[PDB]
């Protein structure tokens, strides 16, 4: 009877040629830091607790590759930390001398340039699970604001 | 005092006459499909693994309309294959010989012509979920790229 | 003294006219499954063992109602398999051939039209528990993947 | 290497000289209210359900100012009906009789002026977010069509 | 050897220079309510049952502050129910005549200014827990529909 | 069979001869800065916080070049700063002693001549998203108003 119009649905995927493809819940998350104090942050070097996060991959074939690597990329907070995250929330308001490290299995941290990949974990058949951790790191004395950051990530199959 | 230009705000929305009205999270909604691998659609006729979507009705009235359909409308890839979506990221980097399907409750790919309404959907009054399943269909090998679509739908109330 | 932006809390729940309202446990629900061998799943119509979940009815009133029944609404594997839901994790990695049956106080299978209800059950004054149970039902061969899935359910009151 | 024409940056934003600086995405935000049935619109005076959005302020400096009001501009539907914000998308297709209202954290509609304030908050060091409403309000009977509005907006700082 | 594009990832938190820090579990948490019978909220003060939330401060130091209270931000309902919150789902479909109350460890509800905090609490070293409940308060005979309430807080150390 | 003028269509593009081609959403994409405090930006040398964005890359062939970077065109806000952008909106209304500066992804300012190029980034098969930051620059102490700037980029894959 009655036909109303309703709205519109975006649809957003990828195809790849890869042993793996990262899952939907995957592909584009928010992992929340909670806060931290400056007096932890107070010098250069010292490091907040760590937060964990995972990049899962389904459909593993482990005849394609049995080894899967992450790289990430994204803006360094300067060129004597290339593996500390920089904050880009807004113009005002970002927590300053502190950025974001991504660790990956073995609590390295790793290279944001997206050729540095993390250590290579054994795949099996079907669901993987790629544990990383992060968390800030001070490049000195912590100023007071928001900490928000942005990565890409690149997966390696061999 | 000191007052200063703030911005601006957009309000966006739509009066309807009929007997439920769209969520304002189900006018406009992303579904993120995820990665899908060319190894699951490497001839015509595969299909991936579904993601679901909902698109959800509100303040609905049952002594106006009892059940409740859907069509959706978007770009069919061929002729002969009018009820898969064709891609629309941009002019490079999209994916070849596939698109995106629009399942309904009942498990069939409907129709994209806006004419051919879902399985109805009986009607309680206040919130209503209508359940969608969206997944990638191959018309032949399909090619890594990109995979993003998107379509408009509308409601029809009996 | 010293005042800090925490964070924020978002409050989710709705007001009905009915006998009974949902518990807070109860309106969203994960049903953790396990892990199912394809061996039990072998060909048509095999099912695995089943998994109980109940819905608990808080504030019931026996002079407004009576009994209580429950249907669920989800997307169909198959138009031959009305009362199995589809899987509907991601775009990769889900198991093939195999869905989710649930299952009403009676053992039978529902239909997930939403509008065939589960069988009455007698409501006492107060906290009243509606038990249901789920399980893997295949269409024919099964093949190793995820198996989630999701439905929504309505309460009817006489 | 192949040196190739990439396209066009466009940079936006203010220097203000004020306590607090709106948050980039608070700049230029779409609230997106959803449809409204004509039957909740029926006569003068009938509201909608509202919806919520916030302002948010970054880099608050509390030995500057303490306090925070909102003013909202924009074109009014009617003479006597100046906190109601007039439809203004194309020249067909609108919706008649029927305006968006904001509401301020006191639950008041604002005047449209660009000089009436909303309730002042409270500021605290950092990040301060001020919470805001958005409702149809309908001057008659309701006719379908579409309900987009704009409204600039500008913060005292006292 | 392969290498594909995999997605993206958010990181968000803050840097605070406070006593404490907000958990990352309590800076954004869904509290559900469950449902609620019109019955029970037939008139003017007429208020549900509770439901707790408790908000986690990490790496206190009872050095720098010894007792923590919490002010809550939101839309009231009305000018004379300023401890109500105003229900933020959509445009349609929302319950009329009902609000959502924060209650304060002395069962006091709280004012929803941004200003007027609640009872201290004494801390100690490391997690602290700030417990909170939330229920829901009728302004009138209430009408069926969707309870969605969205408040910001804010910690004061002292 | 009604026939009516309609309108017009205008299709922008480019055909390149390169390994990758940029992607229709970063060809020319706003960044909105946001607002920032004259207090932010009180001296020479005074920067704000920045504002992430990214170029994304199409149908990348790793066979033809695997490095890509970026160079920025535009105009100087004087000879002693050749990597900050001017602002320009209008005659009137722009902000004095501030600019723009480009940041690539090792946290260094740009020079904007159109032939300094930024870090060259590894590139994979397929969708690659070089990352950038932009914020404001003070060459002295900041006046309030508009802080517009236009810049265009040129990628050299090598």
């Amino acid at each position: 009877a009655t036909t109303v119009n309703g709205g519109t649905v975006h649809f957003k995927g990828e195809v790849v040629n890869a042993a793996c493809a990262v899952d939907a819940g995957s592909v584009d998350q928010t992992v929340q830091l909670g806060q931290v104090r400056t007096a932890s942050l107070a010098q250069e070097g010292a490091t907040s607790s760590a937060v964990g996060f995972n990049i899962q991959l389904n459909d593993c074939d482990t005849n394609v590759a049995s080894k899967a690597a992450v790289a990430f990329l994204g803006t360094a907070i300067d060129a004597g930390h290339t593996n500390v995250l920089a904050l880009q929330s807004s113009a005002a308001g970002s927590a300053t001398n502190v950025g974001v490290q991504i660790l990956d299995r073995t609590g390295a941290a790793l290279t944001l340039d997206g050729a540095t990949f993390s250590s290579e974990t054994t795949l099996n058949n079907g669901t993987n699970t790629i544990p990383f951790q992060a968390r800030y790191f001070a490049t000195g004395a912590a100023t007071p604001g928001a900490a928000n950051a942005d990565a890409t990530f690149k997966v390696q199959y061999q």
